[PDB]
């Protein structure tokens, strides 16, 4: 057997809740699982992706374990993909949870590759703080102002800094354009 | 706008957890909701609960129409956008009309309940709800016997499977019930309403 | 193994295209399938046709049990793993037991059909099928009026909305039928089975 | 409004058929659409030409929906194009392979998953065991094409089949984690 399930979406979408839901199902059938977290739900804390494999090799590991949970994958590096693929190759079901976007609206750490490797994708939505539509993005605010493109990706926090928004209501001051004709197109279309 | 979302599946699937998850989302955007529950026993219950941690307030109601009465009453918050209805299986067919009407009048209605009774047949009014729901989420549990995705609730009294003709309604948890796949759902004395069905099962046991 | 997949939605949603798509997949792995169709729908004769891609042959059958008879007959290829059934809404309740039995005996059964009749009510036996289906795909069309996701089929005779009491079965296409959202589905003389429904609709029209 | 829908999966999964089905729906409501395709529908040499075409006189102003088929052959510039399209009121429906023969992200598609509002990952049927197939497998003379072979190679059943995870095998697959091969050994022990 063996496969990867990916639970994702912006902040305030209930990712962790959904992970917990899926894990709680296993208990009624007495199926053992183990959850990892990068350095509340109960979980082994870990410094880097490879340490997961070492822990499973260690004496701490219960041999009956069928399922491996990984929460907040966005804080790992690319090494997590190979770890998750290998675990799935060797009969483990791996359920993974994390943000798909950083505050810029860009792929958060290694998650982009994870979508490719996941057998099952669940992209959850939050509710837009501005208009109430389905929210796909996390927005960061610093004293009421939309955070700048060049600010730090990693910044731990809650509603003090962050809200969930739709596409339309996600704005990043000073976002660059990689395609020469992009700004031209936006101009062209503001003409109506 | 206005629509119906249906969360369903067997027992031990996390239906209530999923309902709570969707309603919790609304709070971070300050969007108001109201949850209803059919009155099952004598206990007054005022929260639905997910073992995920969260609990949300619920109004108890003795029939589907009372939901509309409550929304017309003074207790109703005008800002309410979303109506949650848990354990719909215990309502009668009147719940469909209620839910449709709510959706027609701009409410988002999120509905949770069992699709099957212990016989593996449509539980109360839920069959029609599938039709009316804009969005269907059929969750699974884990089969107690083989670990496959479970689609069925199985009832056992003193270790023996429930007979087909037992009472549909019987409140309880793992002392009576488990979740199972199709293959591991067996109901002693299951009828066949097709004259050729038994014949076909015979024919196929031959190989 | 064995399971039921249900493809559903209003008219103009691409249900038959999606059924065909799933069966086409099986051919690249050389997995055999067999497709059934009720007789009343005279739009395609002994084949299943999307207004696209291609079409593929199907056996015509008047009632559900005939499906099992055919599988027991000499005409049946023993290699067949998958049974497709299109336009289920025209069968009666016996189709559910047939589909359950097929899944119990190792067949994958892929089923397509309308969830609503023109009244916006459960079409024939489909309501129970939602319960028995392991997997549900409710597809949408595009609303003829507003371009929203369409969930309903609207029937019109000479531009006039069909009355609630008209005949359920009426074969045809865009001459009679369109796809609409909830808000744009209107049926003259729709009854209310709940004593407080019309009261609620009045109360809410007040704002 | 504006959003991205992404249809993906291995070869033989019906991706194009599903794209076509979604496009057909629009015709019954008279909603106009336009489809693009890369130079291996309007044919195009690179992602930005899409935007240029929409700016040109060839473009019908009533167009609400933009279809993009086999995105895997575009470069990363396609993401920015698709995002920009969605920000300016277009519904963009995108179809392509998620994996190259290696079982690794095909061209730009990995970013697309992140940007798509809606993801539909289709499966094919494993040519080997009949399970859900998630991978495209390449064989020449019945041999599993080596990890180091060319990514781009046009063709059909002559070279390619659809397989589940277990039946996807790449000779000489590297391991970027120092403890990987160790772990695979450890578990071979049972
Ligand atoms: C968007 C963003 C979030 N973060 C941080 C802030 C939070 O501490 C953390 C988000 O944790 P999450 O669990 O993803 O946030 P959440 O609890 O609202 O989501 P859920 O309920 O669905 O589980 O990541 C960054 O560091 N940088 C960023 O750009
Ligand atoms: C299957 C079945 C259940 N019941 C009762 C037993 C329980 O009291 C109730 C089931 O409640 P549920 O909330 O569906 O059970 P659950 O908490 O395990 O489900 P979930 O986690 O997915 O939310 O219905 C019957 O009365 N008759 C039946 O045939
Ligand atoms: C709504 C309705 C339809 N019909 C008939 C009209 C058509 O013959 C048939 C609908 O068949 P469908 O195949 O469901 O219509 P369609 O071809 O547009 O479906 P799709 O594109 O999604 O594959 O049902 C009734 O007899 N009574 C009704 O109330
Ligand atoms: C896996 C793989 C495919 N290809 C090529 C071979 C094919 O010509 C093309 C894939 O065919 P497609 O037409 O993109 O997909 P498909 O038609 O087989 O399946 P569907 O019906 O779902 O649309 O891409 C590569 O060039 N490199 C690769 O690594
Ligand atoms: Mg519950
Ligand atoms: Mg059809
Ligand atoms: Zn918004
Ligand atoms: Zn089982
Ligand atoms: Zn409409
Ligand atoms: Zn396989």
């Amino acid at each position: 057997i063996g496969w990867i399930e990916f639970i994702t979406g912006p902040m305030f979408a209930g990712k962790t809740a959904e992970l917990i839901r899926r894990l709680h199902r296993l208990e009624y059938a007495d199926v053992k699982y183990l959850v990892f977290k990068p350095k509340s739900l109960p979980s082994v804390e870990v410094e880097s992706a490879p340490e997961i494999l070492n822990y499973i090799m260690s004496n701490s590991f219960n041999d009956e374990t069928k399922v491996i949970g990984i929460d907040e994958v966005q804080f790992f590096d690319d090494r997590i993909c190979e770890v998750a693929n290998i675990l799935a190759e060797n009969g483990f079901v791996v359920i993974i949870s994390g943000l798909d976007k950083n505050f810029k609206g860009e792929p958060f750490g290694p998650i982009a590759k994870l979508f490719t490797y996941a057998d099952k994708i669940t992209k959850l939505t939050a509710i837009c703080n501005e208009c109430g539509a389905e929210a796909t993005h996390s927005l960061r605010k610093i004293d009421g102002k939309h955070a700048d493109y060049n600010d730090d990706i990693v910044k731990i926090g809650c509603q003090e800094f962050y809200s969930a928004v739709c596409r339309h209501h996600h704005k990043v001051p000073n976002r660059p354009y990689l395609n020469s004709n992009s700004e031209e197109f936006i101009k062209f279309f503001k003409n109506k």
